[PDB]
């Protein structure tokens, strides 16, 4: 058999199967252990023998695929595509804590920018769940010492203390009290899930005359940013907007809908990037439709 080990945002499973088994299958194995239920969002990455982080072939054998040859074998679980509306389309008591921690996680890195009114808010929440309510007792001095709550960034642009901006917090885990570890994160998200970068995968992207800048490939549709303005886009198309795309070697063909509007394409100098842009822009708009039309 082979030595493999799942991973996800918190827990770590481990494995088994003979040369045979396939991504969907494999896939499958974990998504039944944790009780999952809600499944077309994740999916599995791994490190190749190149150097990058992929994304499994469900219908394909895994051994087919180029994963780094080693052992045990190191897989991650990340939602993929992310929900228009999570309040809705979310669950499991476990669904949620899945994307909050991949989220979380994501914005402790300035990997999603949040202003710091808003930072907090978060972290209030991001703590009313893992100290349930608050305790003088228990939560003493330094209890968030030992913890990571805001993003680096905000940090330095308040000459506060660790403790200054500790004792700012815990004021505000005050008010949490009374809340279930469970509605602390919904509201945590309901929060987040708002926030400009959320739930969307960057891309640079390349035009006629040159221009450098970032494609905007979310479960919604598309965005045109500038080099810098990353917030907010300058261009968008959603995917009702759009018939069809796909890419040559490395030009990205975006086709609209009628035939008088021109057709849609820019230029990737990777092409890994555009046969996930591809994979990308297609999983969500199939979401994106089976979504508003079961």
């Amino acid at each position: 058999t082979i030595s493999v080990r799942v991973t996800t945002m918190d827990a770590e499973l481990e494995f088994a199967i003979q040369p045979n088994t396939t991504g969907k299958q494999l896939f499958d194995q974990v998504v039944k252990t944790i009780g999952l239920r809600e499944v077309w969002f994740f999916g599995l990455q791994y490190q190749d023998t190149k150097g990058f982080s992929t994304w499994l072939k469900l219908n394909k054998k895994v051994t087919a695929q180029d994963v780094r040859k080693e052992s045990p074998l190191l897989f991650k679980f990340r939602a993929k595509f992310y929900p228009e509306d999570v309040s809705e389309e979310l669950i499991q008591d476990i669904t949620q804590r899945l994307f909050f921690l991949q989220v979380k996680e994501g914005i402790l890195n300035d990997d999603i920018y949040c202003p710091p009114e808003t930072a907090v808010l978060l972290a209030s929440y991001a703590v009313q769940s893992k100290y349930g309510d608050f305790n003088k007792e228990v939560h003493k001095s330094g209890y968030l010492a030992g913890d990571k709550l805001l993003p680096q960034r905000v940090l330095e642009q308040h000459k506060l203390n660790k403790d200054q901006w500790e004792e700012r917090i815990q004021v505000w885990h005050e008010e949490h009290r009374g809340m279930l570890r469970e509605d602390a994160v919904l509201e945590y998200l309901k929060i987040a899930q708002d926030l400009e970068m959320y739930g969307v995968n960057y891309f640079s992207i390349k035009n006629k005359k040159g221009s450098e800048l970032w494609l905007g490939v979310d479960a919604l549709g598309l965005n045109i940013y500038e080099q810098n303005d990353r917030l907010t886009p300058k261009i968008g198309f959603p995917w009702s907007e759009i018939r069809n795309i796909s890419f040559n070697d490395k030009k990205f063909v975006i086709k609209p809908i009628d035939k008088k509007a021109p057709d849609f394409v820019f230029y990737a100098p990777r092409l890994r990037i555009n046969k996930r842009i591809l994979a990308l822009c297609m999983g969500n708009h199939e979401l994106y439709m089976r979504r508003r039309k079961p």
